[PDB]
């Protein structure tokens, strides 16, 4: 199998290349590397020789690969994709971006939810396959075992979402703002007999100054939130919140009778993991016991953290999560509002399963039929 | 009118004293600063003499008080109410703390939202008024309008909050960390050319080290979050989570049909401001825009931000908030699960109408009588 790599280079595109050299995928497959920017020198290397880079705007160098999986983004995916089909290309399109996600020649790819459903694609023609939203994808890594028996209502989602879903670029302001919130104190920081208001208000002008860096973001992000990310639709969502709706409800093939999701999301100071906060719904009066079964067996990520204060502020943050494959939920709990209201509580890695693990995966699944 | 500042000189007695000069409440009363460690001292000066600190523990001192106002804290209360009022004090205790918000003694100061509760009390012969918990007192500011009218079924809230909450060593151990992270990685960042999971990766690992500095948390927060604030109830909420419920039904006087109040909370890096995501139940699907009326109506302070990105992102967050008396309230919608859901998201100061601002506006209510 010929496989095209564009967007290999970049932040999304270096975490699936660390994970395709640790699961050995290159040794299944005869990789072609793709560049935007530059073409003719050698191509990288991670265990064997692909030759050279190839021009990623090429229809005819395209049109020779079995498969493309790109984490170009979707101003490529635009530029790219309709000519390449138009042209008769009838390979795999295996895509991080959002371009192609709701398009209705397109499956939204998450395995450990989704596996039948893709392989039915699979098996009657479609051809390209999509990674859901980083919040779509980690929501239902947790919660998978009960979305999967129509056991969900509704679900209201509060989201705290990272930098690194803005870009990297987001990710270096974020740790610049922190630098300079800590440096227009560090002279009273330390002292017990400085005052804490002097340190709040200089904190805050700092914040509020012109020159603190805000050019990615707009506004502070570090010290504060933003309630706000994508842009406006019409009934009065995000973008960002409209996605769950509708990408949860593709990819679990309910879109005819949907699952109503929505919250709010928000952008807060953390590299790269979102947390979520949801008010589950459920259709009956299900045991504690029987929902933590559920959740816990549903896939081998998901892990279910006692509701316990030290475990729980051990286990279930970004600090603990960041930068691996596990999906930890807690709080898991029964609500005022009834035996049918489920609180939980869950963090996820925004780049792996929010963005790169599904690519790879998607890979070694069409690769086995 | 004689009155006893208890608990002064802390973060949150600063913040009440710096109002009190403010809105000059001093000129009203007869101050009397009291101490738990620097007896005999020379007291503070806000404008007039007011000699030497006095002992905070001397019940017999404090028998010659009119009043009182506290914010040493809860263990200090519990040792020093019950002696001082079995020796026959009838004068009035104003606290921040959580000791007697629930006796049946005490009524639970939040004057925009309760006043008429406020004034039978006093009338009545009630000399305990006690300030609410920081995310019950914010959110009432916010949501008043939809309570007082009964319009609310039941409300789940998912909480964003500020390291004042836990103390003033916690804001500071907040800004530390945020440092400790900037330090591990600023030659890099300086480098426009550096990778951007090489930065990740350190930043992890500084996070993770024995040295971060996390005595106070026990985990970081900066880069962070941590989905737990005090101690586990039986039921599976924190004691937090517990609190919202209890004191609101009690300040709406609704113990008798009180409304299920429910939720995750969250400390995150944010200074002093909590901030809030709400889902709202309605009884009765009402319009959008007389929602807005109600909420905006109902104090002085409470403010409707559009629901537009722009001015969102400027006016909805603590950046914009902290060290200020403002209530925004914004992201209001009708949400997917129908047109009796409300979503709504808040911002308010922790230590303005989350603590001081209750207990001096309580003060200024007794002297107007
Ligand atoms: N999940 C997310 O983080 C997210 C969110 C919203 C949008 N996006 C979109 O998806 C795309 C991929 O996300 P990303 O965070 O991986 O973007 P990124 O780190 O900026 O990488 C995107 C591309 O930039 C090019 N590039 C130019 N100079 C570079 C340098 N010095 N180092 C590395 N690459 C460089 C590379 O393409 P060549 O090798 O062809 O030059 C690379 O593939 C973004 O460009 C953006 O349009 C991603
Ligand atoms: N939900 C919660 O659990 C929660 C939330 C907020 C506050 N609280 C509690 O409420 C109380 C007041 O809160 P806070 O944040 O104002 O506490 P704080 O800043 O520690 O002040 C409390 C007292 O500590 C003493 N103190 C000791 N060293 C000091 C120093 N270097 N500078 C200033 N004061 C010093 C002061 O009393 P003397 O002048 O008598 O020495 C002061 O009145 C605390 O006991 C806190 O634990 C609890
Ligand atoms: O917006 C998105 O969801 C998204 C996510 C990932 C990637 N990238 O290819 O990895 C790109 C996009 P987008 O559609 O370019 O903005
Ligand atoms: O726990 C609380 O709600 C609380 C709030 C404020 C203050 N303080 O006096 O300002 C103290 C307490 P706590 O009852 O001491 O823990
Ligand atoms: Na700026």
């Amino acid at each position: 199998m010929r496989v095209g790599l564009v967007g290999w280079r970049g932040m999304v595109g270096s975490v699936l290349m660390q994970r395709m050299v640790e699961e050995r995928d290159f040794d299944l497959i005869e990789p072609v590397f793709f560049s935007t920017s530059q073409i003719g020198v050698p191509a990288p290397n991670f265990g064997k020789d692909a030759g050279m880079l190839h021009d990623a705007f090429d229809i005819e160098s395209l049109k020779q690969l079995d498969a493309v999986i790109t984490c170009q983004g979707g101003s490529y995916t635009e530029k790219v994709y309709p000519a390449l089909r138009q042209a008769g290309w009838k390979g795999y399109w295996i895509d991080a971006a959002s371009t192609l996600r709701m398009d209705k020649e397109a499956i939204i790819t998450l395995d450990p939810v989704n596996l039948k459903q893709i392989l039915h694609g699979i098996h009657h023609g479609t051809k390209t396959f999509v990674g859901g939203n980083c919040t779509v994808s980690l929501m239902l890594m947790a919660l998978g075992g009960l979305y999967e028996r129509g056991l969900v209502e509704w679900m209201s989602a509060m989201t705290y979402q990272a930098a690194s879903g803005a870009g990297a670029q987001n990710m270096r302001e974020l740790i610049s703002q922190m630098g300079v919130i800590n440096d227009a104190v560090s002279s009273e920081l330390a002292n017990p007999a400085s005052s804490i208001l002097d340190i709040d208000k200089k904190v805050a002008e700092t914040m509020r100054s012109g020159s603190f860096p805000t050019d990615n973001f707009g506004v502070p992000l570090a010290g504060s939130l933003i309630p706000w990310i994508d842009v406006k639709r019409d009934n009065g969502q995000s973008k960002e919140e409209w996605k769950a709706g509708v990408e949860a409800n593709k990819i679990l093939g309910l879109q005819d009778s949907p699952v109503p999701i929505d919250g709010t999301c928000v952008r807060i100071g953390a590299m790269r993991c979102h947390s979520q906060a949801l008010t589950i719904k459920l259709k009956q009066n299900i045991p504690l016991d029987e929902i933590e079964e559920m959740i816990a067996t549903h896939n081998d990520w998901v892990k279910v953290i006692p509701n316990e204060r030290d475990i729980t502020a051990r286990e279930l943050t970004p600090a603990k999560v960041t930068g691996t494959l596990s999906v930890p939920v807690g709080r898991l709990r029964k609500m005022a509002m009834g035996d049918d209201f489920l609180n939980a509580f869950t963090v996820g890695d925004q780049l792996l399963w929010g963005a790169a693990e599904p690519l790879r995966r998607t890979l070694r699944i069409i690769l086995a039929e």
